[PDB]
């Protein structure tokens, strides 16, 4: 399998661009930055609002937990390459603690509104707008030969007052190389594409489009998360129960993939369900025909069938967002 767009970005670019293991970090001054308060945390980092004591400007301080040095150079390189792109969080400095060697990545300040509280209040138009803005981030990183691999609401920071969006946490992102076999243990379970769940390792940018589709579905149907499985096997079951197993067999046959006799027994047999089966009073309107057409074009087993980020941006679902942007 290979990506249908941007397959050659790293083929044409100098090894300097994608050879992150060869990166040698230039450490800044750790004293330039003071923690103000913790604002987030995860398996790989703790995140704080900080202050740059030189200019007294706010910033974000991401303190990295112990991991392989290669993963640290990878995130740094990718952030450097993407810095300046639309709606990509900006890495401004990198520092570390002399004694412990604990590294911290310093980012432009981002003022997040918690998605669990934000999403319920989003209007129809807000959803179209924020998804369009996210799509800019994704087409951009894809055009620069990079897959995010962890698209989920937690990694989409939104300052709703200023209608600003930033795609964050590039700690799982990777460079795309045609034919390369990647680790499938990426992305949060609810947002794992079928390719990850059936061990198709030569995947690409289209992985991010499945994860986006999951986010979108959760938004318009007001179900968080949309595909709610308890482990990876169960996650594939939840997908099969909606998309149907006929399509799954076609997918697996196309890519010559064999399912575990165990996993296969679990998945069983399911008809494809219509997207409107999930419409209800809390969500009936968020679920217009254009929303369903667009969603349906993202949530496809076959990664090669999914809309690209660029295509997605042009779907008529977003026509008003485009019109409003053009008039500016
Ligand atoms: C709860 C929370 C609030 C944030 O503002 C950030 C994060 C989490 C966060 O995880 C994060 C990761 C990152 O790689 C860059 C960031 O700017 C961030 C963040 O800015
Ligand atoms: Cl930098």
């Amino acid at each position: 399998s290979k990506a249908r767009v941007y397959a050659d970005v790293n083929v044409l670019r100098p090894k300097e661009y994608w050879d992150y293991e060869a990166l040698t970090v230039q450490w800044g001054e750790q004293d330039d930055y003071e923690v103000v308060r913790k604002v987030g945390r995860g398996k790989y980092s703790e995140v704080f609002e900080g202050i740059n004591v030189n200019n007294n400007e706010k910033c974000i301080i991401k303190i990295l937990k112990p991991v392989k040095k290669k993963k640290i150079k990878r995130e740094i390189k990718i952030l450097q390459n993407l810095c300046g792109g639309p709606n990509i969080v900006k890495l401004l400095d990198i520092v570390r603690d002399q004694h412990s060697k604990t590294p911290s990545l310093i980012f432009e300040y981002v003022n997040n509104t918690d998605f669990k509280v934000l999403y319920p209040t989003l209007t129809d138009y807000d959803i179209r707008y924020y998804i369009y803005e996210l799509l800019k981030a994704l087409d951009y990183c894809h055009s620069q030969g990079i897959m995010h691999r962890d698209v989920k609401p937690h990694n989409v920071m939104i300052d709703h007052e200023l209608r600003k969006l930033r795609l964050i946490d590039w700690g799982l992102a990777e460079f795309y190389h045609p034919g390369k076999e990647y680790n499938v243990r990426v992305a949060s379970r609810y947002f794992k594409g079928p390719e990850l769940l059936v061990d198709l390792q030569d995947y690409d940018y289209s992985l991010d489009m499945w994860s986006l589709g999951c986010m979108f579905a959760g938004m318009i149907f007001r179900k968080e998360p949309f595909f709610y499985g308890h482990d990876n096997h169960d996650q594939l079951v939840k997908i099969a129960k909606v998309l149907g197993t006929d399509g799954l067999n076609v997918y697996l046959n196309k890519y010559r993939i064999e399912l575990d006799p165990q996993l296969e027994a679990l998945v069983g047999r399911h008809s494809r369900k219509p997207w409107l089966k999930f419409m209800n009073a809390d969500n009936q309107h968020l679920v217009s025909p254009e929303a369903i057409d667009f969603l349906d074009k993202l949530l496809r087993y076959d990664h090669q069938e999914r809309l690209t980020a660029l295509e997605a941006m042009t779907h008529p679902y977003f026509q008003q967002v485009r019109a409003a942007e053009n008039s500016r």
